[PDB]
């Protein structure tokens, strides 16, 4: 719409309210009433239209139903509010309403009240102002958000708020600076789900009841339906505390405000004021977006990103003033997000005094509402797409189950009016067979279900934010995985230095050299590198806290931390000080990091007096092939050999800058990226041997072997991921690597499929083809660099149908290949740990954020799944709960339907006889049947994953065709009981006790009880019925009532329900027809389940025979070693 400018509004109206006389919920109901009264009142129109004070009734009802319907339609449908309540008069000068309706799934619709000059309003707690020259609504606008980018001088020289009047219009620009979700309490709560549509049908069934005499019953489904709305009730609210809880409580900062500084708490915060961090304290990150003027923090973003490494945020007060903004580029490190700890504040320009307390001076930019975890939050509570909002699937399931009321009622119809009964009560008999047919429960059964998986969930840590999602995990296709902190621990072992005599030996046949040095005995340059290119930082309690790689290799250096980013060897090979003045940080694109420092380094056995400037820089071996000067022979042949084995390695590469004395202060220490990170001289190679997970060999084989396919998603070498998944077992078949055949700036122009061993090379056009061969007799590894040769051709959706390992991919990379994946169909699970998955955890189907620690807020936004523990096997249980979650809803969706169906055609079968049940006998079968739904409710699932899959859709034919034909065997065995009934004793208004009545009675009691024992989901998902034993005991005794009240052994249980004594030989063919029904029952669902209840793996998921073999023979040797 062009009134609001942004992606997620569809639709928007300025509409201008109506007074309450002019209403059309009032106006022309009021107008139609005196033509009613002239009937009613004045005679000669009593017999004319009505004809009885029954049929005024049935108008009076009527009339009322109309009004309270039409004022109904303006709460559950909001653009019949827009039609009935306000008029249009679109025209922004006089308008005072708003119509807003978002894009699909994507939160409810609202008509939002103008508030103003500023003109404005609030949808879905977000702030919308009207700008004139572009003359619409719009997403405020902040100083990063301008336009023409600003300048940092801007922001060094800020000084913060100089003006009151402008601090005020500030405040009523901006909002305060709270996660403003109102929770409400049950009253209100209640109020609005009273209002309900289904609600709304529920009481009109009551009432309905209470219009034929039934008071028991109606009361009992009146309270029935009071304490299942206050469950649902209390579940929301339950639902919006934990969103709540994920806010962050006002603490006192240090702020710059009228020229002093002035303590405050975090609720007040607006752009541009001048704030200083200091170390944030427990069950707190910092409030708002903040970018650091002055001052160097040690952050930690563990909400935005899944991974815990602290970043190191630097200043702007050394880059120039005049310098354009980039927010994107260089001034990335300097912005601090909201909702992240900063770990430390260190000092390593306005004219403004310091703060009292030691901290960093920052510049808010993004406040309120508006900053990023604030934008995720409101995207994940009122911008997502709703687990309540009622499928169109569950309710054409409601309209085929109305199909089946209207046919038994046009019949009964047909045979009163035949029958010549009375008209009213002729219709109100085909009016409650009609409404006995739609469950109200059904289309919020999913929304408890996956409450319930929810609620398993929170037992292993894993807490879901966007919990539609769920279902989702029910029919996943593709199990995607990262490899480097997700089937790899973070306790990483310094295998060593590798490469050292590379143009300086064991060589092999290729030329690899095999000798790797300890650190400890490893050369000077080598050692320096180690001491210099890292982001290791240490606390001021004094803790050594960083990169777990970082770590590794400081403990295998043997080096001490200083205080003011130095590291110094005490009399270990070689012994020196050195410090890191300038810190390039690691970018995944980049896949490097460098350093420069001052060194003053001398070696114990030679001398050899290294001082001054250096630069140290580590990271993946291809790119610093490209960026050191002369390559040294044999030198992709070495860490192939040391990436063959599986462990990981980085390459170390050294340049001295100014060699003897010093580079000089930081006015020339501030270099560029570019003009510094090449021109290098060669270190060596960092080996490290990265331990397996114990959980991720069983994680991943319990997810191959339940029809889903894993895939590995990684930056790392192709050699390590395709050694890793050998391990896990994802490839099987010899592997094929799609890459340059040399990583230098010339030999990367083409495509080589390459073994292991380096023994096949196939070179590869990127226009033509893959080979069928290649593709079905070989698993496939595909680097980054020849999936982005393969962008925009044929062969693509060939590569993404075939390939299980991805290696060396950027997070883009990875972008691509879960977006790609999700173009095809597959449905796709991610299951992630860095920085480097964040887009690939927001693109897939479901995305898991593995945090890696061993023992509501605290809960990542990177990820809609996040797993607190460090276990692999938190990724299947999911999947098994998604999957659980589908078959719950299955069983409901057969079980309710089933009974009402039932319940119907009972009355049905009632009705073409003029006799009516008892009120002591329905409430009495209402009890059993709520017992038998409490009993059935509580089931847990089984410890595995299996083979079968349920069926996503509801409208399937295993669910239809086991509906209807169990449908046929109750109907025909209720049919067949009304001809017997009607052979016995035949047929020529209280509730009198008949023989009919009470085999009706028991019929669907039965049919009730063995529709539920029947279509109970078992074994292939969840424990059986015999397991549970309380849910057993609870339908064996339902059972064991019906068959003893049946039987006529207990003549009280006869008589309180008001059953006449049955003939004996009507006792056997009934207790005979009651055993057919159930056997035919179970045998039709058994048949039909064995046969389409399977949902098929798709064709990426299936696996070959030898696969399958495989399986079989592990399976059976571990059975055999269970006994
Ligand atoms: N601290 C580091 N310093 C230098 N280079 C690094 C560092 N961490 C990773 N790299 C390199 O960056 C490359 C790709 O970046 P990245 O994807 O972040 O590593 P990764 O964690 O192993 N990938 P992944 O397995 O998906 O988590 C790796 O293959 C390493 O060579
Ligand atoms: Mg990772």
């Amino acid at each position: 719409a062009p009134l609001v400018d942004n992606p997620q509004i569809k639709s928007a109206e300025l509409l201008r309210p109506l007074p309450l006389y002019q209403h059309a919920y009032v106006w022309p109901y009021v107008i139609v009433w005196p033509v009613f009264l002239r009937v009613y009142l004045t005679q000669e129109l009593y017999d004319k239209y009505i004809g009885a004070q029954e049929w005024t009734f049935v108008w009076i009802i009527s009339i009322v139903t109309f009004q309270t319907l039409t004022w109904l339609c303006t709460h559950w449908s909001v653009n019949l509010n827009a039609l009935f309540t306000a008029k249009k008069a679109s025209s922004i000068e006089d308008a005072q309403l708003i119509k807003v309706i978002p894009v699909a799934n994507a939160g409810a619709a609202d008509i939002c009240k103008l508030v103003r000059t500023n003109i404005s309003f609030l949808f879905q707690k977000r702030r919308f102002l009207w700008y004139p020259e572009r003359k619409a609504f719009s997403t405020l606008e902040f100083d990063i958000d301008a336009e023409p980018k600003p300048t940092l001088s801007k922001f060094q020289l800020s000084r913060g708020i100089e003006s009151e009047d402008e601090l005020k219009r500030l405040e009523q620009h901006y909002g305060t600076n709270t996660f403003d979700i109102p929770v409400p309490t049950f009253t209100e709560l209640f109020k609005e789900h009273a209002v309900a549509p289904f609600f709304v049908f529920q009481v009109f069934c009551v009432g309905l009841w209470l219009l034929d005499e039934y008071w028991y019953y109606s009361l009992f489904t009146l309270v029935m339906l009071v304490v299942f709305e206050s469950t649902v009730v209390w579940q929301r609210q339950r639902t919006l505390t934990e969103f709540r809880s994920m806010s962050i409580k006002p603490y006192p900062i240090y702020v710059y405000r009228l020229g002093k500084w002035t303590e405050i708490q975090s609720d007040k915060l607006l752009p541009g004021d001048l704030v200083s961090v200091t170390r944030t304290k427990e069950d707190s990150g910092v409030a708002c977006d903040m970018i650091l003027v002055e001052g160097t923090a040690i952050v930690n973003e563990a909400m935005l990103s899944g991974e815990s490494t602290p970043l190191l945020k630097d200043s702007i007060q050394l880059r120039p003033g005049d310098a354009v903004l980039e927010v994107d580029g260089l001034d990335k490190n300097s912005l601090l997000w909201g909702g992240t700890k900063v770990l430390q504040i260190t000092h390593g320009a306005s004219g403004i005094p310091p703060p009292p307390d030691n901290g960093a001076m920052a510049v808010v930019t993004k406040t309120g509402f508006e900053t990023s975890q604030g934008s995720l939050v409101r995207t994940m509570i009122y911008s997502t797409e709703r687990v309540s909002a009622n499928n169109t699937e569950a309710l054409l399931f409601i309209l085929f189950l109305l199909v089946f009321a209207l046919a038994a009622s046009w019949y009964v119809w047909d045979e009163g009016v035949r029958k010549d009964r009375k008209r009213s009560k002729l219709l109100l008999d085909c009016i409650l067979i009609i409404t006995s047919v739609v469950p109200p429960e059904l289309p919020m059964e999913l929304s408890l279900a996956v409450n319930t998986s929810l609620s398993a969930l929170a037992k292993f840590a894993i807490f879901c934010t966007e919990p539609f999602r769920i279902p989702f995990a029910g029919r996943i296709d593709v199990a995607c995985f990262d490899k480097t902190g997700t089937l790899t621990g973070e306790d990483l072992v310094v295998e060593g230095i590798a490469g050292l005599g590379l143009g300086h030996t064991p060589k092999e046949a290729d030329g690899a050299h095999t000798r790797m040095v300890s650190v400890h005995d490893a050369g000077m340059e080598t050692t320096l590198v180690l001491a210099t290119a890292h982001a290791l930082v240490k606390l001021d309690e004094g803790e050594i806290v960083g990169d777990p790689m970082e770590k590794a290799t400081l403990n295998a250096l043997g080096w001490v931390l200083g205080k003011n980013d130095t590291l110094t060897s005490k009399p270990s090979g070689i012994l020196g000080t050195v410090q890191i003045k300038r810190r390039f940080q690691f970018s995944s694109a980049l896949k490097r990091q460098s350093s420069v420092a001052t060194i003053t380094a001398t070696e114990v056995k030679t001398g050899r007096k290294l001082r001054g400037s250096f630069v140290g820089v580590k990271g993946a071996p291809e790119t610093i092939m490209k960026m050191l000067v002369t390559v040294p022979e044999h030198y992709e042949e070495t860490y192939k050999y040391f990436t063959r084995r599986g462990s990981r390695v980085l390459a170390l590469a050294y340049k001295q800058l100014t060699t003897e004395g010093e580079l000089g202060a930081n006015k020339i220490n501030d270099l560029k990226r570019e003009s510094v990170e090449a021109d290098l001289h060669f270190a060596g190679f960092l080996v490290l041997q990265c331990p397996l997970k114990e959980d991720a060999k069983q994680a991943v084989r319990m997810l191959n072997e339940s029809s889903h396919r894993v895939v590995m998603i990684t930056g790392d070498n192709p050699l390590t991921a395709v050694h890793v998944a050998k391990e896990v077992e994802i490839v099987d078949r010899d592997v094929l690597i799609l890459d340059a055949p040399e990583h230098s700036v010339y030999g990367e122009e083409s495509l080589v499929w390459r073994s292991v061993d380096d023994k096949i090379r196939i070179d590869v056009d990127p226009t033509k083809p893959i080979d069928p061969e290649i593709l079905k007799t070989k698993d496939l590894c595909v680097t980054g660099y020849a999936l982005n040769k393969f962008k925009g051709q044929v062969g693509w959706k060939s590569l993404l149908r075939y390939t299980w390992v991805y290696a060396r991919v950027s997070p883009k990379q990875k972008e691509d290949i879960l977006l790609g994946l999700k173009d095809m169909g597959y449905y796709t699970l991610m299951a992630g740990d860095g920085t480097n998955d964040v887009g690939a955890l927001k693109q897939a189907h479901v995305g898991v954020a593995l945090l890696n620690g061993t023992q509501l807020g605290d809960a990542s936004v990177a990820a809609p799944f996040t797993s607190k523990l460090r276990n692999v096997m938190a990724i299947p249980n999911i999947l098994r709960q998604g999957r659980c979650t589908l078959v719950a809803t299955i069983q409901m969706y057969k079980i309710l339907a089933l009974n009402c169906l039932i319940s119907a055609y009972s009355l049905s079968v009632l009705y073409l006889e003029g006799i009516k049940f008892g009120d002591g006998q329905i409430t009495i079968s209402g009890m059993l049947m709520s017992v038998c739904f409490l009993s059935i409710s509580r089931a847990r699932s089984v410890e595995g994953l299996s083979k079968e899959r349920p069926q996503p859709n509801i409208f399937n034919f295993y669910i239809i065709g086991s509906i209807l034909g169990q449908f046929a065997v109750h109907v025909a065995t209720l049919i067949y009981i009304a001809q017997l009934c009607d052979q016995i004793e035949p047929r020529t208004a209280e509730f009198k006790p008949s023989l009919l009545n009470s085999a009706v009675y028991l019929l669907q009691l039965i049919q009730q009880i063995s529709t539920f024992a029947v279509n109970y989901q078992g074994r292939p998902f969840r424990e059986s019925l015999s397991e549970n034993k309380g849910m057993f005991y609870g339908i064996v005794g339902v059972t064991a009532i019906a068959f003893a009240c049946s039987t006529e052994m207990l003549p009280e249980l006869n008589e309180a329900m008001k059953l006449v004594p049955f003939n004996e030989n009507f006792k056997t063919i009934m207790t005979t027809v009651m055993i057919i029904d159930f056997v035919a029952c179970y045998v039709i669902e058994w048949v039909l389940k064995k046969l389409f209840s399977d949902l098929r793996a798709r064709d990426i998921a299936e696996r070959r025979p030898d696969q399958l073999e495989r399986e079989r023979v592990r399976k059976e040797k571990e059975a055999r070693e269970k006994e």
